[PDB]
């Protein structure tokens, strides 16, 4: 009904606008794309091999080379066979890509001819060197990484050990692991305080474990998350009707360090009161076969009726057996 | 009896099915294996240096090189001596690799050729770059990093200050250390709620003093993992007769960031029913000797029997001596 | 009134003198600047060029070479056409970065001049495999990161659900996320303990819900930290009028995994007892708009009085409740 | 009296023997010296060199190179100029150092020289490529990163606050700072439990806060880590006069990750019962001046006598308390 904050696929829903400017190379390498990287590279060589080969054919020029390029006994260039801005092209690209056939070739005569190819030389290791590492930057640190961890469709209410329990489900889609994995959840919808404070999207706390340390986990197979709702939960009097009626967002949170790309992850999905299926339990889908275990994802989202579940709220639960006590 | 959900060596042994396609980089380059990545990469020098080789022998034969290869006063070749593929070949991987012998040369003549020699060189340094780039990926993120870490082979259940307690073995196997190294349990059986509701494997923690602190360790020399089996544990009314008849699994589990390796590291191990021994200590591994400690990893995995163990369960324990006080 | 320990914008205001002095290399090639590791490079390629320059220029003379560059039928130098120093040097420097022209040029004759060839190829290829580490570290590893993570420029005091609260603003300034984030603070100021100790600058944590794990913060648009004011805060007994008198300091910090920069980071800030605004409350910034959340960034400072609110002490506020009930 | 298990720099005193034999390369590249490395790499070099220097110089021999190895109208070699053994390694490093003088040059002739060349290029890049990742790991993951946190020398006894408190002092002996910072301590000695099992050295948490968070520090300037002695710590029963006459070892750590080395780092030091100093507090080393604090750290070690410090333990503090009261 309302906007949702945070979408299925983990992707938050908001935008930024009105920032403050201020005035690292790192950050700017990872961003920029392929394409333009290496149009920006190829770009950086273009323009070291016109600037030296430039300045190589001002050298020629002044010396007198180009009337007399391959040199005799009496005369003898700056850099042999440059006849031209071409070929001090050509000796520029073969200097600094160092294929150096060699036709066109630097001599003794010219300290500036000599201190150039110097010069050339250590600029093209630099070049070379910032290519590697900015190729490594960007090959490290993507920002398209297939996410390996999923979250079920739905979330469901329904009984387990006598009590009234939220649950979604979460699985890992590698045969590698999450290292210190563990979940946290969140219910997300604007509210006024008593003092009148208008909060936009205030988020809180839904306790999945934490104070015992059962917000970790260890995820092989696919794990159902287990929110008891009970006094201290913000659906204890939340009934089934209550849910089709109201409006809010529960943000569900899995973070770890994943091995398979070797950096801690948080991976995130929304449900709606909307997307919570009361009186619904989800398909099991592990299953023992001949001498080892196996989970069929097919039924990973799936989930089927429970009609003898309660459709009051947890407070209304509490509250009965109260009075069914006292009379 | 049951299936073993992890392995002795932390091997899960769990199959995916059915899994949902989506249609990075970096994941793609680590998980290929050596020879064929290398396989590959040479593939990929060949097509460039047969491209380019073709696309110089094209230039050669419109401009009627093939038939004066190496020039004269009236005509200049695009590029000195090539007659042939063979040559138009050599050039193209001298041109690339930047051998550049120069025998077969680039000239002045044909800007296409120019162009050509331009676009190589920079196709040259991509190819480069990524090969250095890929070989660091696979390099730094390897994926049989040989486990620095041991379990013992067994559990065993016996007394310690007053108290039944589950205790399994982890040690370190090298110098280095592990920071912020920290320990779990888990029960793994299949049960159902009182719902109805199957669960094929549940998961239960087996308390190791995270409410404390005291999972968390400093592991120099081998410790022995204490888990205290009292009213919270799932092991309360477990007995010795009980064991030997139940089917049931342990897993183990130690995290920390490993110095040896640089990356947060999980080391798993399980121990089903079968295999934990009532009754049973392990044997010393750490002596003093002159000024040094010394630890002989020979007596690791090695215990001794402890016959005045109770054999009853830690329910039957506590039972006991409430009885034996009221009369 | 004090001096500020921690500036607005992070820094520490601490210097550190009278140090004790020790006798690696990977954290000396991250702090050296980049005009000063390009110099160093271009130092070291010079140094090689004209050691080896040098050496080949030795076993010229010694050989006779400088007489007869070219060689002839009888005689064969040991690297043709160096015929001085400077060819001696353009050896040197077309040998080692590979350039190889090949006027200049090694021959089978002298096996120490073939030893120095194959010498100079290796040290090139460890100096040019340590230019491309060393600048992929100091890539890497940069110490201007901007700082993504905002704090508001002061901090409110203002009731919230019926209780006296210390608030400051938290933001993120990108799209991306900050991954298991979490918020701390801390009173700072000295005092004398009852024994007579003085204590410089104690630091007396301010409770943001660390027992709850309602520290730990998923943060999208810019959160508001609350830490209420009770028995057991050190603000418990200060009131509106205590605040314009007292000299203190309050640093607060936000730490997580920032997935911009791939690196745990620890973000600060400070709030002087003058830069705490006593009866406001931060102006909303999160508005929803069509099918998406928008955050204006400019309200983010920005705060409005409530002159509802209570101007003495959280103590006060307690005792007066519990003498409004005897009588 | 009994022997050290971690040295005052941190460093701990136990061997291992006996291990068990296991049948990474990334491990492997960051253990090895720099000079056995690049000795190892050269040596790479001159196999690869020699190799195909010795396989160029077969081709020359079958094909009768060596006795014209120029060619002539009728004669064209595999590789001009490859006159000896000589000549063919100084082709054979030309080719894959890509030096290329090209006085020594591959001909369109013969296709397994032409094949040669080919794979010579694709082994020489894979060799380099190699090396620069070698020197990166190397580079990346050193094992002497000097130290960059600091412990006392001794820890103290003392009372703060009226409580009896055993004290150490921790500092950052740079301006970074250290993210997740938090410090821990363990008493280590030998015991024998009630059922008779010998724990040849347990270790026994020293509390230092970390029910409440407190073990978590933001360490700027130094600060003093304080453990009350009460009715759960391990030092409860003892007194000054027990301190001199016990053997004990309390370990002390400093985890957190280290924004110099980008690493998560575990500090550590030891105090031996001897070593810490009953009746003693820390000088201050914090100062505040002009506009800016300073810290200077030649009172970091030192400590001062307080004689007024009680000389019982912690338990006769408490215990003299009920008596003092009662009668
Ligand atoms: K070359
Ligand atoms: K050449
Ligand atoms: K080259
Ligand atoms: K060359
Ligand atoms: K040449």
């Amino acid at each position: 009904c309302r906007n949702r904050f945070v979408k299925k696929n983990g992707q938050c829903n908001v935008e930024f606008t009105n920032m403050d400017d201020k005035p690292d190379m790192f950050t700017t390498c990872v961003d920029i794309r392929w394409r333009y990287m290496l149009l920006l590279f190829s770009l950086a060589f273009l323009v070291s091999w016109l600037l030296f080969g430039l300045i190589f054919w001002l050298i020629a020029l002044i010396h007198g080379d180009l009337e007399n390029p391959g040199g005799d006994d009496t005369f003898k260039p700056c850099v042999l066979q440059v006849n031209g801005f071409v070929a001090a092209f050509l000796f520029s690209i073969e200097t600094q890509t160092t294929i150096g056939y060699g036709f066109r070739c630097v001599t003794e005569e010219c300290p500036l001819a000599v201190f150039m190819v110097v010069v050339q030389s250590i600029v093209g290791c630099i070049i070379d060197s910032f290519m590697i590492g900015a190729i490594m930057a960007k090959m490290a640190r993507p920002k398209k990484r297939a996410q390996t961890l999923l979250f079920s469709h739905n979330a469901v209410v329904a009984m387990r050990d006598g009590k009234l329990c939220l649950m979604w489900r979460v699985g890992n889609l590698r045969k590698s692991h999450i290292v210190e994995a563990h979940v946290r959840a969140q219910l997300i919808k604007p509210r006024i305080t008593e003092e009148g404070e208008y909060i936009p999207l205030d988020q809180i706390d839904i306790d999945v474990g934490f104070d015992k340390g059962l917000d970790r986990i260890f995820l092989v197979s696919p794990i159902t998350i287990l929110h008891e709702i009970n006094e201290d939960s913000p659906l204890f009097g939340i009934s089934r009707q209550d849910l089709e009626t109201d409006d809010f967002e529960i943000v569900v949170i899995l973070e770890g360090m994943v091995e398979a790309t070797a950096m801690t992850t948080q991976a995130r999905s929304s449900y709606l009161a909307s997307e919570i299926l009361w009186g619904h339990r989800f398909e099991p889908v592990l299953f023992e076969e001949k001498n080892q275990y196996k989970v069929d994802y097919s039924h990973f989202h799936k989930t089927y009726e429970v009609p003898s579940t309660p459709r009051c709220s947890a407070k209304d639960l509490v509250e009965n057996k109260f009075l069914l006590s006292n009379s």
